[PDB]
């Protein structure tokens, strides 16, 4: 009956969590305004963030038996699936829920580190070499992207929403710009990359909010009732993105940070595929999948219907698709999310009524017409990335 | 809770979530119409995701309470091994129990614990007559005869009949059974199995579950039973069948003492008699047959849910709560039916201590409770033991 899918491997992000905004975090140093409650304390996911979570395991579980790989109705056979979260309450936790949503009833643990609370290396994006030439180039690689944006019109208006020449940074701290500042880069060996600076706060305000868009709350309650349109959203998000894509896009530090990702996933795809599960799940963070992008060489991606570039609640789908023979064998990676409607509305997700999809592309594995490609010249970019 | 008030415990034994109409009755609903039922998105019997995402919102609602009482602290795990989740060993119940665990300690290492043997009926759930003397029957089938006689259901029968057009369904054209009301009750205690009636009673429950099932899923109005039920005295009608079938099988005291008898242990066990080194925590998930069984077992007073039509409501749940009374040195016995509403479980409505599941304080005929719904401990251990 044709090709069949055989394998997947999905790389999750955490769903919706409570943004930090206790007595000297950087949102409550950035603005003299009250931030609204959330339901459990920062870093935390929501209940809103399982259930919309849920519903995606409800989802990808009937696609996945459309597409022929385990029937629903029945438990997958033992060991078949494989849940792996960074050690983090919100990453396990969005493990727990998306795989109860799509194999309820069955037991599917969720695996993480011994030690929660701290980050395991297989999702820890940091430097990992130390000479002075490979910082400098990845300073220089950042500062070129950074340089590109246009972001004075979105520190402008944040600066306007937040009232950020009365906030606790201005009067404690004397930084009271957001529009003028500068920012500082780092590439600290054994560190993330990172910045100082307007766009940190910027990408920590401009998160905020997205977040209680997603969460729900009242019109009147996201930024305040500031953000009137779409328009108004798409400025404000150049920042969140602008801090994503300075830090993680770069092609010299996302081929180094994310080495230990992309080697769980050549791993499991590739050089141990024998004993690999049919269906893998990984969650860890946005600039997990912002880096494996930029490390595996993907192809320019656009989101529809969406403001993020790796959203809340968006996975990474590879697909292994056999008929008959395994040098027939074809890839296929899409971006697999909800839209910023069905997030904030928690809409029920089925083929009917589906997640967003829109597939992605190797440049060193060109796809057909429907966006598949041959597992050999997969198998040749997961090699050369791991080396 | 009262000034002083302080909850040390807490066993919650629960009902699965919203599922799918059993397949078992497949056959009676085809041969009670000749209407098309609606499908579901899952097999029967199955839990379907919308009962999973209801039961997340209990679990999330049990989490919110327990930490406004200082049984957990906001935004940590509790301590491992302090919560213990037991489920029965089928789909429905390990799911409900999966969904209510992360729900209420999500990020959490809390296992839920089943017999393998998947499918299979666990035991301590299995409300199965365990009995086979004929001395046993004779005094169980007439204590279930003496229940139906007390019900009157012959309304509730032809409205059915009404709405299912039964004239001309399978049963009446081709069986020649062409009333509900006129036909009779055969009920049964067979040796490991559940009590049962055979007859228009069985016929009642089924259909008038899967109509209130679909209501909780959200089938639209015109694909819950047709769009025939307009009314909400209609639904009280209908639910007398339902409510009626489970009164009559689990709810007088000679089948309900034998058939619980293994939940009625573990609890004791839990709550009284091994009580030193149980966790602080345990859920139980089983069935509608466990929750009605026990009540009667424990001798409870009768109890009125508001907002339900059901007697043992889907998802629904028996708290059994331990306090220490710090001002006057006592123990006390707290019980409470907690459980969704049928618009909280049709809307999907998110809980919260703002926006609460529904609470009944029930009591034990051995533990009369004072104004607050609090008996003593010692009380509560007598009725535990003796029952036991
Ligand atoms: O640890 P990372 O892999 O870098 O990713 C997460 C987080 O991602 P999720 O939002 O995917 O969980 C980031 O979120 P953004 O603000 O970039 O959207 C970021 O920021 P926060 O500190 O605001 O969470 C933060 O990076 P870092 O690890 O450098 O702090 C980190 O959170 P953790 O520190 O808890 O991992
Ligand atoms: O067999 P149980 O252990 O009681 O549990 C369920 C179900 O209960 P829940 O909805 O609370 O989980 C019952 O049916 P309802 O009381 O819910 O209608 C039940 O018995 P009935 O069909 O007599 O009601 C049926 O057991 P069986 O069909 O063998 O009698 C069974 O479900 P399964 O059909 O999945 O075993
Ligand atoms: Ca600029």
């Amino acid at each position: 009956e044709g090709y069949q899918l055989e394998q997947v491997l999905i790389m999750s992000r955490a769903n919706l969590r409570a943004p930090l905004a206790n007595n000297g975090s950087v949102l409550e140093q950035s603005t003299p305004k009250q931030w609204p409650e959330w339901e459990v304390p920062g870093g935390q996911l929501t209940t809103k963030g399982g259930v919309l979570e849920v519903y995606m395991g409800h989802y990808m579980r009937e696609w996945l038996a459309q597409q022929g790989m385990v029937k629903t109705g029945e438990c997958p056979a033992a060991d078949s699936v494989y849940a792996y979260a960074n050690s983090l309450q919100r990453t396990v936790a969005t493990a727990q829920f998306f795989i109860t949503g799509a194999f309820p009833g069955c037991d599917v643990p969720v695996h993480h580190q011994e030690k929660m609370g701290t980050m395991d290396p297989t999702f820890n994006p940091v430097i990992t070499d130390n000479s002075p030439e490979f910082r400098e180039k990845a300073l220089k690689a950042m500062e070129t992207e950074r340089q590109k944006m246009q972001l004075t019109e979105s520190y402008k208006l944040l600066e306007q929403m937040t009232n950020y020449a009365d906030s606790p940074s201005c009067k404690e701290k004397k930084v009271c710009s957001l529009a003028d500042a500068k920012d500082t880069f780092s590439a600290d060996y054994e560190k993330e990359p990172g910045v100082s600076g307007p766009l940190k706060v910027g990408n920590s305000l401009v998160d905020a909010f997205t977040l209680q868009y997603y969460e729900g709350f009242p019109a009147d309650q996201v930024a305040w009732g500031e953000i009137k349109t779409d328009q108004q959203w798409r400025v404000l998000s150049k920042l969140k993105n602008g801090y994503q894509d300075s830090l993680f896009t770069s092609t010299e530090v996302a081929q180094n940070v994310a080495k230990p990702l992309v080697k769980y996933i050549d791993k499991t795809l590739v050089t141990e595929q024998a004993k690999a599960p049919k269906i893998t799940l990984l969650v860890g963070h946005d600039s997990n999948i912002a880096s494996l992008l930029t490390a595996l060489d993907f192809k320019p991606y656009q989101l529809h219907d969406q403001q993020e570039r790796t959203p809340i609640g968006g996975k990474i789908v590879f697909q292994r698709w056999h008929d008959k023979n395994a040098n027939q064998e074809l890839m296929k990676i899409e971006y697999v999310y909800q839209s910023s409607e069905q997030l904030r509305n928690a809409s029920v997700l089925s083929l009917q009524s589906p997640a967003q999809r829109v597939t992605l592309e190797l440049k060193g594995c060109p796809v057909d017409a429907n966006g598949f490609c041959p597992v050999d010249k997969f198998n040749a970019v997961m090699n050369n990335a791991a080396k």
